[PDB]
């Protein structure tokens, strides 16, 4: 059974023993060297189309929490940029730290942010998510950095429900949530081919990382840190530092959408 996690005894340094692709040629996350990344005029305009997004549920899965969407039709999609075709939003989740100085998976000139939001989308040409993850262009993950400053009003409904999903395996209704409230103003981005950042670490992701972070309040991120990795009635292990460090870039170039 899966026994990977984020602690010393089951964390990122151990994953390769059960998921050998951990040492592969297109692993994520990576450090984004802003000086080396090059503007790419071949990138088409990015299109985030979340007007009809239909959120359903929030789940503590023992690694993070997922806000899940109805992906039975093209209700919320990501298109354009580096992407060929249509990618359907299935869920979002975050990675975060024990302290404000760490928590992001991607880094920017080695800078770590307090957290990172991942909006996960699958390529509809493959019919279902399970099939999409087996393809090199199966998923598009829109990554957004979080820094601590002023509160993000569009985040507060997420923060407010976390008390009800404290432990692994708990879920709650989470209908009528607008994910557009989690974006920054600018859609400037970096893009590169990579992988899932958790086991099974499949090399199926086109990464699109927004340059502009969102600001959240210290009080908002503190509430993330009250979640538990453990299940109900088990010894408390705070859900903090659920991030994989940067992996070798190898034979990849990071492209910028902006001049
Ligand atoms: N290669 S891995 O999937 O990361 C992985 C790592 C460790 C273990 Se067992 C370990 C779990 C923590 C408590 C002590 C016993 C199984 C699988
Ligand atoms: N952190 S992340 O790279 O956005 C990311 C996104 C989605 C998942 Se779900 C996983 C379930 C088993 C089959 C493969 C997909 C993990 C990690
Ligand atoms: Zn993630």
């Amino acid at each position: 059974s899966h026994h990977w996690g984020y602690g010393k005894h089951n964390g990122p340094e151990h994953w390769h023993k059960d998921f050998p692709i951990a040492k592969g040629e297109r692993q994520s996350p990576v450090d984004i060297d802003t000086h080396t990344a090059k503007y790419d005029p071949s990138l088409k305009p990015l299109s985030v189309s979340y007007d009809q997004a239909t959120s359903l549920r929030i789940l503590n899965n023992g690694h993070a929490f997922n806000v899940e969407f109805d992906d039975s039709q093209d209700k919320a999609v990501l298109k354009g940029g580096p992407l060929d075709g249509t990618y359907r939003l299935i869920q979002f989740h975050f990675h975060w730290g024990s302290l404000d100085g760490q928590g992001s998976e991607h880094t920017v000139d080695k800078k770590k942010y307090a957290a990172e939001l991942h909006l996960v989308h699958w390529n509809t040409k493959y019919g279902d998510f399970g099939k999409a993850v087996q393809q090199p262009d199966g998923l598009a993950v829109l990554g957004i950095f979080l820094k601590v400053g002023s509160a993000k009003p569009g985040l507060q409904k997420v923060v407010d429900v976390l008390d009800s999903i404290k432990t692994k395996g708990k879920s709650a209704d989470f209908t009528n949530f607008d994910p557009r409230g989690l974006l920054p103003e600018s859609l400037d981005y970096w893009t590169y081919p990579g992988s899932l950042t958790t086991p099974p670490l499949l090399e199926c992701v086109t990464w699109i990382v927004l340059k502009e972070p969102i600001s959240v309040s210290s009080e908002q991120v503190l509430k993330f840190r009250k979640l538990n990795f453990n299940g109900e009635g088990e010894p408390e292990e705070l859900m903090v530092d659920n991030w994989r460090p940067a992996q070798p870039l190898k034979n990849r170039q990071i492209k910028a959408s902006f001049k």
